[PDB]
């Protein structure tokens, strides 16, 4: 099985909106490596692909809320606090210690675990401890 984290969030984009606002967002998405992240960043995409930083901050941002995040937005790691603030804005400092814990290693709590849980910072990767 392939992963369709990807291609998932594309198309849920072009259904909540589409026209131009969908063509920068792709795009963004279009110039990333295979690590889950654009490998430059998005001044310089915005300006190889011809299109205003700000503009394609909003687009970049209306679309990275979508589901899966945008990771390569954002980063791997980000994908989590920016998920929560879009989410869950009103838990932001709760999931946001409990990410920062759990990334820089730590104890989870029960009811984070849940929240988390639906959640993964490796969405086009795979990693595990035992």
């Amino acid at each position: 099985y392939t992963p369709s984290e990807l291609e998932e969030l594309q198309q849920n984009i072009k259904l909540e909106l589409e026209g131009k606002e969908q063509e920068l967002a792709l795009e963004l998405l279009n110039y990333l490596n295979e690590k889950g992240f654009l490998s430059k960043s998005v001044e310089e995409i915005s300006d190889v692909l011809r299109c205003s930083v700000e503009e394609l901050e909003k687009v970049r941002q209306k679309v990275l809320r979508l589901e899966p995040l945008g990771v390569c937005s954002k980063d791997v790691w980000e994908f989590l606090e920016l998920q929560i603030e879009e989410i869950y804005p009103e838990e932001e400092e709760i999931l946001k210690k409990a990410l920062r814990d759990l990334k820089r290693g730590k104890k989870l709590k029960p009811e984070i675990k849940g929240k988390l849980s639906r959640l993964r910072l490796f969405p086009l990767s795979s990693s595990a401890e035992k």
